[PDB]
């Protein structure tokens, strides 16, 4: 009666170990799920199998199924890059969300706690650089100082908005400010590849080498781009657009950025994101042409950190571990799982058991065979 669930729930415990040990299976199984914007389910489902790499041999294990599955899906699903970016690349995204963890999230606090504080602190920050705004901002900041109304428009084109002296003094001066600002954040970024996880590091460094040997016509620049994607667009640029959902900064229990400050990190957060892709701003805005200029000479700094951030040791190395007879010192491996997570990992794997496991012959079929049929809520 009560020796039947036990003697269930160790054999589960004993495929899940299966599973950590053999990254082959789960690889296989990502592979097989839909093109979603979320990975939310697989997140879970994958994840709780290593407990969310609870220790050091999880952690291994773990990485060794994320550079599986990125191998895999470079190879059979990419066709011509830029999907990367364009696309939902599955393990891309999952090892991000991975990175939102206790881990990435104090890595990435490291690296940008300083210089969002300083943006946050800053009140009189001004790097406002649309001269249509400060032509605006300008004439209303007369009307309030005087009392009167001012004889100048209101709507007026960006070159007529220019053509006031006071307008284009204040521009060159908030060029030069959002230049020193964006100038800050680069350099917390560029000289603090060493406090991003290794783990990001590592598969950044996998990327890099399974593209590069899908696409030997690629660019050295164009891969590194890619790379970038992963570093800075998908890893930092959300935590500094939204500095407190990131725990980058911890506000007060009822507290929350003002849109000032909101705005100010969100046009940081862009010019970032062009420099670090050489993205020049375009259309007939000439009086960016500074911008452009320090963003070509960014890119080139954003360029030497992302092949920085590529070169990380191996796995074995890293671990320092030569056979798996190492890292084992948890004595018996427990994966701690839920009914309803074992129900659904259960379903899963019978549902692509031949995907997984093509060989007939593979260990894991008579695991689930004797393993019988999928749990009830509560049996």
């Amino acid at each position: 009666a009560s020796k039947e669930k036990r003697e269930k729930l160790e054999a589960y415990q004993h495929l899940f170990y299966l599973l950590q040990t053999n990254p082959t299976y789960l690889a296989k199984l990502i592979f097989q799920m839909p093109q979603n914007k979320s990975t939310k389910f697989m997140d879970s489902v994958i994840f709780t199998l290593y407990n969310y790499a609870s220790n050091q041999r999880e952690e291994y294990l773990l990485l060794r199924l994320f550079k599986t599955a990125l191998q895999e899906e470079i190879k059979s699903k990419v066709d011509q890059i830029q999907e990367i970016v364009t696309g939902n690349p599955t393990v891309i995204k999952m090892v991000v969300s991975f990175n939102r963890g206790a881990r990435g999230q104090n890595a990435l606090r490291q690296i940008l706690a300083p210089v969002v504080k300083e943006i946050m602190d800053d009140k009189s920050l001004n790097i406002k650089t649309d001269p249509v705004d400060i032509y605006k901002s300008w004439v209303n900041q007369m009307e309030s100082q005087t009392g009167e109304a001012s004889k100048l428009p209101y709507d007026v084109t960006p070159e007529q908005a220019l053509a006031h002296e006071e307008v284009k003094t204040r521009l060159d001066s908030s060029i030069r400010n959002m230049r020193a600002v964006t100038d800050k954040f680069l350099s917390a970024i560029v000289s603090s590849v060493d406090k991003i996880p290794y783990g990001m590091r590592f598969i950044a460094k996998v990327l890099k080498d399974s593209l590069h040997e899908k696409f030997p016509d690629a660019g050295e620049d164009e891969l590194l781009k890619i790379i970038g994607n992963l570093l800075y667009y998908r890893y930092m640029n959300p935590a500094i657009v939204a500095p407190d959902a990131f725990d980058i900064i911890d506000l007060s229990a009822g507290g929350q950025l003002t849109t000032d400050q909101r705005r100010n990190l969100g046009s940081i957060a862009k010019m970032l994101q062009h420099a670090a892709s050489n993205k020049m701003f375009l259309g007939d805005n000439a009086h960016l042409s500074i911008i452009n200029e320090y963003l070509s000479q960014s890119y080139q700094k954003f360029r030497r950190f992302f092949q920085t951030a590529c070169d990380v040791p191996e796995l074995q190395d890293k671990f320092n571990v030569d056979e798996y007879s190492d890292l084992v010192t948890l004595t018996k491996p427990v994966i701690y799982i839920s009914i309803g997570e074992i129900i659904n990992t259960h379903t899963l794997l019978l549902d692509h058991q031949d995907a997984i496991a093509p060989e007939h012959n593979d260990p894991i079929h008579e695991l689930l065979d004797d393993l019988g049929e999928v749990p009830t809520i509560e049996s």
